[PDB]
DNA sequence: CGTTGCGGCAAAGTTATGGGTAAAGTCACACGTAGTCACCATAATGAAATAAGATCACTACTGGGCAGTACCAGACTCGAACTGATG
């Protein structure tokens, strides 16, 4: 598969115009969601992703408290 | 004969209902709930008091007997004297 691979490639050329760079943003990119797509912002806690409580500051308005995110 | 509308048949499509399973929520652990007057009938004495009872003192009324007196004899006892038998 190897030699087959490279020798394609050889005839096919590089088509750098397909790179892609391998950052935060494209990992954002690639990331799933759960099967309900929200959840809810507990106080002080976060919202529950596969039993794990994630928190950031942002949580900390008061009209976002309890609201599907 | 061909076309067109109508109706039976049987999957197929849509709701509904009672099950199972992972996964988002939910909420108490944070020293704490028991606690306190108000209530009027019943026993239960202890005191207050009884209503009758008990006794003193006085006033008046009415039975009623004892120490002493007195007579009229009958009857036994005996001074004093008479009188007869006797050793």
């Amino acid at each position: 598969p190897r030699d087959a691979f490279a020798a394609g490639m050889a005839i096919g050329g590089s088509r750098v115009h397909r790179m892609i760079p391998y950052d935060e943003n494209f990992q954002i990119l690639t990331l799933p969601t759960t099967s309900e797509g929200k959840a809810k912002v507990q106080v002080g806690r976060g919202i529950k992703i596969n039993y794990i409580y994630y928190w950031s500051n942002s949580f900390r308005d008061p009209q976002i408290e309890n609201t599907s995110v």
